[PDB]
């Protein structure tokens, strides 16, 4: 009743009150609607089904002729006595949970889900228990399962505890318009031409340019905007792309007064008006009936083609759009991007993207959030798209929070970040709460890093961990740092922070070396965190999500390479976390008994993998050693060295640290010895991994156009190394977009014999 308003604005790091000093009617409108649609979706979700509550609040963390059956230990609510029996590897969990309740007796199942002990996850569905990647890693690690028995009163009962004329301008200076990336007229229109999408750019510059500052024609209610206007500028030659909302910084930023003419109040014409209303460019046009009904997929080029200054054209292309039948998400992914700015074309691809699933949508939400940067209007369909999946999807929640809590220091989106960020908060109540803590013991470890930065400077190494663990015994910093979900992984449990195992990194920013443990989870709730303050994580985050896109690229064509896509997490201004894969070392630290370093890598996997296992080892670097070899040639990921390329125990091969990208690839006789398993000369092993090669960069190839379209995208964030059309040309050129399937391999084996040439 009162500390709500104080909470989300703790939670954002802004006050409240900043949105409502403001004055904005568009801001208000915003703030009221959402909240009555958040609030709606909360109340429906507060009336689901105990296994669709569970479908929110825990989502199934799942893996993307037998022969097995292994052990499991299962207890109850109440009791701390816990039953050991052995189970199939095919079996569902309602034949365990049967199973559990015979032996409960001795000592029904579709009332109960199986609660993964130490951790935020469940085991329920009608899947095989080896599917389920808590098993699977309990499987490939020798682990016991530890599973609780929940009923469905319980789980209810943790549902309802959890509840909330030419145009003209006075320039009281370069002004142009444009309908996106194009120009509308020179920098020459009719007002009735005018489309809605319309946006008035400026550049103020003496060549050196000084700032520049965008809005749009229209106001959020659709009426023309009359009469004047202080635009408050941003520093610096024309940029359309950039915010149409002004500087907040009024105290320093230069501004520029315009009078818009009242040309009568004149509102756009609404759907039901519309309704009724070199020389290839033209054909397409003129073929714009049959591409509406024979090429579907083409609306994108037929989009492009349109005068968009001409009003009868866009009236035309409106009544085709109005019609147009469902696109595929590879198109309506590609409609997002600023060359498309229309409002109904916008609504028609967001339409498009309601048949993304849960796991989908997570993949492609790093590039949602960017095309919010290219919103016209805080009141828009992706808003209330994402706003609406995650409020269905506790784990898609989670993310979209810290995904848009990481760009809170950029005063273009702190406004838009921050009322999205409030009208979910007004929606999740309980996950406010649960996210605080995570931001709670951000701020303690950011606290802890100055402490360190500042102890480094004054002593030695050994002093400066010694200090560092003193800093976090102190009773407040326990607390903070303890019992707390994930943010890179809201399933993870960080239960009992181990202050003897954490440490830091002797290098100019000093990164810390979190580590954890927890009692009811056992060897699984053993994580480690890497706390990064003054280093960026953005391109990092990027990377990696391209490396995990094509590791699921390539399991939907049946081949696992057996990659290492590890969390990377941005959280604050050059603050964010990464997660530690447990059990693995760079190349350098092994390095550091092989006689010589090309035996260094077999030597070191047949310490880790005595007997049997050593051949399981050798095929998982094999896969991950394919993997990564075409993965970092493909996104062009440079500055590699013995320190930045690890390896896990188990035998897997992975990259780590990605600085820089997009401009060969790694290819050491070390990676050779351990693929021809200890042999000098091996045709049919490294043939296999040559074949494995190929075979991944032609399904890469097949999915090139998502590659382009999603690194399209995220030019709206900013990345020094991903801002132009010449930074994207990377990936036309290493999968040769151009090229035949035979064209490129050919291309592709000069580059794979240049690797092993120069090594
Ligand atoms: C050099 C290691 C040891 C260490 C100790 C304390 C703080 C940071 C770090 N480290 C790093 O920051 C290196 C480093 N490690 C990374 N890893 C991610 C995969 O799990 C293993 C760790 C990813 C990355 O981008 N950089």
């Amino acid at each position: 009743k009162k500390l709500i308003n104080s909470q989300i604005s703790l939670l954002i790091g802004k006050g409240l009150h900043e949105f409502d000093s403001l004055r904005d009617p568009e801001v208000n409108d915003f703030r009221t609607k959402m909240r009555q649609f958040c609030e709606e979706a909360a109340a429906h979700r507060q009336q689901l089904g105990w296994v669709e509550w569970l479908q929110y609040s825990f989502p199934l963390q799942l893996e993307p002729v037998s022969n097995r059956a292994l052990l499991v230990n299962v207890k109850f609510e109440g009791s701390e006595e816990s039953f050991t029996f052995q189970v199939s590897t095919k079996d569902m969990p309602l034949a365990l949970m049967a199973c559990a309740l015979r032996k409960k007796a001795t000592v029904q199942p579709e009332e109960y889900a199986l609660q993964v002990n130490g951790r935020h996850e469940y085991l329920y569905g009608n899947y095989p228990l080896c599917h389920f990647q808590y098993i699977c890693s309990c499987l490939h690690s020798g682990l016991t399962p530890h599973l609780t028995m929940v009923h469905s009163s319980s789980i209810l009962a943790m549902r309802d505890e959890q509840s909330n004329q030419p145009f003209s301008i006075e320039l009281i200076v370069q002004a142009g318009l444009f309908h996106g990336n194009e120009m509308l007229c020179k920098t020459d229109i009719s007002v009735c031409d005018l489309p809605r999408m319309a946006r008035l750019c400026f550049a103020l510059y003496a060549d050196c340019p000084i700032a520049w500052a965008n809005l749009m024609l229209f106001d959020y209610k659709d009426q023309l905007k009359t009469g004047e206007r202080c635009l408050y500028m941003w520093p610096s030659l024309l940029n359309p792309a950039g915010t149409v909302r002004g500087n907040p910084n009024t105290e320093s930023a230069a501004a520029l007064v315009i009078y818009l003419p009242e040309v009568a109040p004149v509102y756009f014409p609404a759907l039901e008006k519309i309704l009724e209303l070199e020389h290839e460019k033209d054909l397409v046009w003129k073929m714009r009936h049959e591409v509406q009904e024979h090429f579907p997929e083409a609306l994108a080029r037929l989009l492009l083609v349109t005068k968009w200054n001409k009003h009868e054209d866009v009236a035309q292309m409106l009544y085709l759009l109005c019609s147009w039948p469902e696109l595929p998400v590879l198109s309506a992914l590609e409609l997002l991007d600023f060359s498309f700015p229309d409002c109904y074309v916008g609504s028609f691809a967001i339409k498009s993207l309601r048949k993304l699933t849960d796991d989908e949508l997570f993949q492609y939400l790093l590039q949602l959030v960017q095309v919010l940067k290219y919103e016209s209007y805080l009141d828009c369909e992706l808003t209330k798209f994402l706003l609406g999946r995650a409020l269905a999807n506790r784990k898609i929640g989670h993310f979209l929070f810290w995904h848009l809590r990481s760009e809170m220091h950029v005063p273009s989106v702190a406004l838009r970040f921050g009322l999205i960020m409030e009208a979910y908060c007004r929606g999740s109540t309980h996950h406010m709460k649960v996210l605080m803590k995570q931001g709670e013991a951000l701020s303690k470890l950011k606290a802890l890093n100055d402490f360190v930065k500042v102890s480094s400077q004054k002593t030695t190494k050994p002093q400066t961990k010694e200090m560092m663990h003193m800093c976090m015994r102190q009773e407040t910093y326990m607390e903070a740092l303890s019992h707390l979900q994930s943010p890179l992984d809201p399933s993870t449990l960080l239960e009992e922070v181990c202050v003897e195992q954490c440490t830091f990194m002797d290098s100019k920013m000093k990164p810390l070396w979190i580590m954890y443990s927890s009692e009811e989870a056992g060897s699984a709730g053993n994580v480690g965190i890497i706390f990064k303050n003054g280093d960026d994580l953005r391109q990092d985050m990027l990377t990696l999500q391209m490396i995990q896109l094509m590791d699921v690229l390539w399991k939907q064509e049946g081949l696992d390479l057996r990659m290492t896509p590890y969390g990377c997490l941005p959280t604050g201004d050059r603050t964010g976390l990464i997660e530690v894969v447990l059990h693995s070392d760079t190349i350098a630290n092994i390095q550091l008994t092989a006689a010589f370093n090309k035996d260094a890598l077999l030597n070191w996997l047949k310490s880790k993998n005595p007997g049997e296992a050593l051949d399981r080892a050798i095929e998982e670097f094999t896969l991950s050693c394919a993997g990564y070899c075409v993965a970092t040639y493909v996104l062009g990921i440079g500055d590699r060295h013995s320190d930045n390329i690890m390896i896990r125990e188990s035998g897997q091969l992975f990259h780590i640290d990605f600085g820089h990208f997009l401009g060969p690839f790694i290819l050491t006789y070390d990676f050779v010895h351990v693929i021809q398993q200890g042999k000098t000369n091996n045709s049919e092993k490294f043939e296999r991994f040559r074949g494995y090669c190929e075979r991944a960069y032609t399904i890469l190839r097949r999915h090139g156009l998502l590659f382009l379209h999603l690194f399209a995208l995220m030019r709206a964030a900013g990345l020094p190394e991903l801002s132009c059309s010449k930074d994207i040309q990377y990936l036309k050129d290493s999968l040769a977009l151009g090229k035949t399937e035979e064209e490129a391999l050919k291309h592709f084996r000069v580059k794979f014999n240049e690797a092993l040439r120069e090594s």
